[PDB]
DNA sequence: AAGATAACGATATTTA
DNA sequence: TAAATATCGTTATCTT
């Protein structure tokens, strides 16, 4: 199977890492045998996941994955690390979506990030 | 549509 | 070295 998960699938993956834990994802092909390790790893620890934020994007946030692009490259998995409960995806999403096109100029010539206006 | 967010596919990095 | 998992560009899928 590929494309968006279930909430049936949803439970058969809290299911098996309830029971097992999230790791040896090989072997959950014991449950949804039409999904990938690969892809349901994912699913847990980018959505599932407790620590999985919900609220909106914070201007904190956009700062802080702002700041880091120009000093990092794209190295998401690190600042994932940077934003507590916030994903390296997600972070890749806010940075070329959102934060990507609205850099700016400053007046000692330095780039500024302009508040979103959504 | 434009504005987000979720998942794919290829590849690199960690682990036992 | 190999099998397992972690990373990232692109893309398929919402959401507004």
């Amino acid at each position: 199977m590929k494309g968006p998960f279930t909430e049936a699938e949803d439970d058969l993956i809290r299911e098996y890492v309830k029971e097992n834990g999230p790791q040896n994802w090989p072997r959950i092909t014991s449950f949804l045998p039409n999904r990938s390790p690969k892809q349901c790893r994912e699913r847990w620890f980018n959505h599932l996941d407790p620590a999985v934020v919900k609220h909106a994007w914070t201007p904190e946030e956009d700062e802080t994955i702002f700041r880091n692009y120009l000093k990092l490259g794209s190295k998401w998995s690190v600042i994932a690390k940077l934003i507590p409960g916030r994903t390296d995806n997600a972070i890749k999403n806010r940075w070329n979506s959102s934060i990507s096109k609205r850099i700016s100029t400053n007046s000692n010539h330095k780039e500024i990030l302009l508040p979103d206006r959504s």
